[PDB]
DNA sequence: CATGCATG
DNA sequence: CATGCATG
């Protein structure tokens, strides 16, 4: 149709005019520690005034929409203004390492790229590619496992004044790729059912939905769009690629043919 | 009917926990331009009283309801009773803090005035009650200071003050502040629903339809509604689908009393 | 920045 | 054994 019709029917299901996520079925995800495992306070790197105004803005979005709370932990990471080449924009990337290791690991089953897309039979070549924003943070924290991921921040005008701790699967812990896919996964599952004549490809927070005509992929991508937003996910808009016989997905580029 | 639990497990407080409004960004509570931090010294009770309340405060703590802090403000926690030999239950006085805070326009609506205007047409009922309504609604980091208390306890660390990252009762606004954030969010739903006919007092609710029926889709559309949107009703209080129901303190059978 | 590892 | 760099 137009890319503001899509934007205009489905206001719940895009980052860009539905707000931020968060995953009403999903329960709040436990982190279960090593068995030998103790809290571990890494202490923060000296910041300048300059890359702490830098990431200000980042930290802020997250604490006006509770992503980020104050909290007093016996743990504690580093946050590293990460600026990027030649310029002068800042984003704060938190070093996990430290609790990742004393978290145990949790076998990925998250499928090959490579197969997923390889299974797409012939008879469905029209696409809808499009990957849910900010994905991670749609699944909440259990208030247990909260004291982990805590990190250093103060800010007199937010009233911080010690550290702060994620409310949501943090970016940089090792297993929210795979604890992600399995909870999309789950949420999805009605939707396949409902839906026999069209096929859906999840990789973490990555959706290929591929139909017989353009007909069927615009009426599966409304009731995709639809079931996303009501779930509590968010799709970029800005990045969608909607009803096409040529998508870019998962680095591999299928056209008629394959990357 | 066993099939309510089962099948809206988000709606339901016992199946889905405490709620979270999706929809309500944590809030910021505006001071009057005059105001300033008040400090009010907790008053000392027997040990026997921080003991039938330490219970309330640890599990609070434990679901993240209450966080450690140090602040400007410091208003009493009061030990209260009830006919029980030990029966202490928390209750803060907010009062000197809601002095400070500004005024919000009451737009509750009168008890009474509520059931009023209910259609004879519509006689069958279903009344639900949310769970820790005020709980659901979210603090802003920046106004949590405002509704500290002193709790000094090694056992669960604590050096000093404890404070609310959700809405907290004795705080004015609360009770206007919830019914205005479920009005918001029930909206669709009203538009969605013109046959139905609901009512809303704060956390209590009344679904009024025209037949049984019209009833049970309406009220199997409310819980899902509710569920997605984070609020949480007491299962166990719930009165599903009968024309005879108490809400607001009112006994409504096939003849108001 | 800190640094874990695949890589020669 | 030494080290480039992807990733926290």
């Amino acid at each position: 149709g137009s890319h503001m019709t899509w934007l205009s029917d489905f206001p719940q299901a895009w980052a860009e005019t539905g707000g931020m996520g968060l995953a009403v079925r999903q329960a709040p995800l436990i982190i279960p520690l090593k068995a030998t495992s103790t809290p571990v306070s890494i202490k923060q790197y000296p910041m300048s005034q300059e890359a702490r105004l830098g990431i200000k803005p980042h930290i802020q979005r997250l604490l006006d929409q509770g992503i980020l709370v104050p909290c007093q932990s016996p743990w504690n990471t580093p946050l590293l203004p990460v600026k990027k080449p030649g310029t002068n924009d800042y984003r704060p990337v938190q070093d996990l390492r430290e609790v990742n290791k004393r978290v145990e690991d949790i076998h990925p089953t998250v499928p090959n790229p490579y197969n997923l897309l390889s299974g797409l039979p012939p008879s469905h070549q029209w696409y809808t590619v499009l990957d849910l924003k900010d994905a991670f943070f749609c699944l909440r924290l259990h208030p247990t496992s909260q004291p982990l991921f805590a990190f250093e921040w103060r800010d007199p005008e937010m009233g911080i004044s010690g550290q702060l701790t994620w409310t949501r699967l943090p970016q940089g812990f090792k297993n929210s790729p795979t604890l992600f896919d399995e909870a999309l996964h789950r949420d999805l599952a009605d939707f396949r059912i409902q839906h026999p004549d069209l096929i859906l490809l999840q990789y973490v927070d990555d959706l290929l939905l591929a139909a017989t005509s353009e007909l069927d992929c615009q009426q599966g991508t409304r009731a995709l769009l639809q079931t996303l937003g009501n779930l509590g996910y968010r799709a970029s808009a800005k990045k969608a690629q909607i009803c096409q016989k040529q998508v870019k997905y998962l680095g591999y580029l299928l056209k008629e043919g394959q990357r």
